[PDB]
């Protein structure tokens, strides 16, 4: 799977909000482009003159994520974050010259990402009460990954002492994206656990935080809620469910070639962090069949 790389695998089956610190600093921002940020302004002007209803929005930038020594007390993860925008993304990661910017960043800064917007995404492995994961079909008319399978998620917009409010907005945003797109009541959802961070090598290395969320509704009840919104209540064109039993071998199925990179990252992290048992009971051959 060359189109996805794991930047972080969380310990303990995944980290709760109270175990994560953020450092939000202009030191974590994108570097100005070698020939100046005028190249970004030119791309944006061209795009607005074709689609004048488009609007910019601020985004969090991922710089890096450092895990504490395993089994330690105190905070277990430090997220180093900067600020970026939808405009900066379109002028860098989604530029035809994104690979040239990666080579230039390695040369100038020893950092393939130094000249890239790298907005932070969020995604969920969302499990039902009857042990299925939730999948969504992307419209064939959108610019990114048209017609591919996705999981719930989005790119959160900004509004340890500004730190804790930023971690709160990251965890909040994955629940809000489930309520907005799947049409589920907030009180049916567990507090999220962070599973890890995956990079999309087809989008010049932009990263998504991948979370596990449990719903108290069955697959049948989730479907009813999604469909009862009607076609204008969701960006996706359909919903479907795979038993958690069968998610274990999803990379060996024909579904795998239809999954967008960030959904592949969610499923790899679910399998490594929530699946893959370590104890004698769940690891016994009848409960963990070989092959
Ligand atoms: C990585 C991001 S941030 C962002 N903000 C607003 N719209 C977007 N779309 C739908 C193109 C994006 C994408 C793909």
């Amino acid at each position: 799977d060359p189109e996805v790389t794991l930047l972080l695998q969380c310990p303990g089956g995944g980290l709760p909000q109270e175990q994560i610190q953020a450092e939000l600093s202009p030191a974590h921002d994108r570097r100005p482009l070698p020939g100046g940020d005028e190249a970004i302004t030119a791309i944006w002007e061209t795009r607005l003159k074709a689609q004048p209803w488009l609007f910019d929005a601020p985004k969090f930038r991922l710089h890096s994520a450092t895990l504490a020594p395993i089994g330690s007390r105190g905070p277990q993860l430090l997220l180093r974050l900067g600020l970026t925008s939808y405009r900066d993304f379109l002028g860098t990661n989604w530029s035809s010259s994104a690979a040239w910017l990666r080579q230039q960043g390695a040369t100038d800064w020893g950092d393939t990402q130094a000249y890239l917007a790298d907005p932070l995404g969020v995604g969920a492995a969302l499990a039902t009460a009857d042990d299925f994961l939730v999948f969504l079909r992307r419209s064939r008319q959108v610019a990114e990954a048209p017609g591919l399978v996705d999981v719930p998620g989005g790119h959160p917009e900004p509004q340890d002492l500004a730190g804790q409010l930023v971690v709160h907005e990251l965890f909040s945003s994955v629940l809000q994206e489930i309520c907005d797109e799947v049409n589920l009541p907030l009180l049916t959802l567990s507090q999220p656990l962070l599973l890890g961070i995956a990079r999309n090598e087809t989008s010049a290395g932009r990263a998504s935080a991948e979370f596990y969320v449990q719903c108290s509704l069955t697959s049948e009840q989730v479907r009813k809620h999604y469909l009862s919104g009607g076609p204008e209540a969701h960006e996706s064109t359909g919903i479907f469910f795979v038993e958690t039993q069968n998610v274990r071998r999803l990379p060996e199925t024909e579904m795998w070639a239809e999954l967008c990179p960030s959904a592949k990252g969610a499923i790899i992290l679910y399998n490594r962090v929530q699946g893959s048992p370590t104890g004698a009971a769940l690891g016994s051959p009848a409960l963990l069949p070989p092959l």
